[PDB]
């Protein structure tokens, strides 16, 4: 069991640790109706790192003030998982609040071509940003749900922000695969299960959070759809 607090009505936080909370932001992502989105809020010493924002700026600006008022951290760092509304959907807000963003370089080149706000720090494989001594370990383990998708590993917290390459234990859906690397994903999770075999929490990019079975579960999903289309 773990605390489920509502900031708005359509915005929930769930605290998995002393320095890490996770929320789901339901918003309307155009073309699919009402989708529930995930994100990590990570607090070290009044400094707040945010791992993906909601669909627009309003909820970015909903979650960002709550994390002021109640956690008395200033959001100063951000990391989108890929370039989807569900990742940087609300980065327009946050660069304006001068937040410093880090992401996959691929995702940087991408957003640019589609003309979205652009993160300012890139990497090609791994990049360990410090929230004041708190390593916040981002990696590019390969493409999946999308080509630029990455994972963030909180080394002190054994918390793995799996992202949209992962699905919950509850869903058996490949969801939205327009910018995917299907033949390729299957082997990303494989790498991901190998690197954080010891992750206590492994949260997806949608769906409820879990353990490391979320990995073997998503893989299946993917093989069931590859094996069922190819
Ligand atoms: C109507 C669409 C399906 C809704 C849904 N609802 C859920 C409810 C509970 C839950 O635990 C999981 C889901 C879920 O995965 N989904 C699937 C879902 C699938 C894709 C999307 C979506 C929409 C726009 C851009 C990217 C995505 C995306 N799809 N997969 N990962 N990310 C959004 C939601
Ligand atoms: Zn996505
Ligand atoms: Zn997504």
């Amino acid at each position: 069991a773990q605390k489920s607090v509502k900031i708005s009505d359509d915005i929930s936080i769930t605290q998995l640790s002393d320095k890490v909370y996770t929320y789901v932001s339901l918003a309307e992502i155009e073309g699919w109706g009402m989708v529930p989105s995930n994100g990590m809020i990570v607090i070290n010493n009044h400094q707040a790192a945010l791992l993906d924002t909601p669909i627009n700026d309003a909820q970015t600006e909903m979650l960002v003030n709550w994390v002021t008022d109640s956690l008395h951290a200033k959001v100063t760092t951000f990391i989108p998982n890929h370039w989807h509304g569900d990742c940087i959907g609300g980065l327009g807000y946050l660069q304006r609040k001068g937040v410093q963003s880090y992401a996959n370089q691929m995702t940087i080149d991408l957003a640019k071509e589609k003309g979205l706000p652009v993160p300012e720090h890139g990497f090609t494989d791994s990049l360990t940003v410090s929230l004041d001594g708190m390593p916040l370990q981002c990696y590019y383990l390969g493409g999946g749900h999308a080509t630029d998708n990455i994972v963030v590993w909180l080394p002190t917290e054994n918390i793995l922000f799996g992202g949209c390459m992962l699905k919950d234990n509850q869903t058996t859906s490949i969801g939205n695969i327009s910018d995917a690397d299907v033949t390729a994903w299957p082997k990303t999770l494989d790498k991901v299960k190998a690197k954080f075999p010891s992750a206590r929490y492994v949260v997806p990019g949608h769906g409820n959070y879990g353990g490391t079975e979320l990995i073997e579960h998503t893989k299946q999903i993917v093989n069931q759809y590859i094996e069922s289309t190819s």
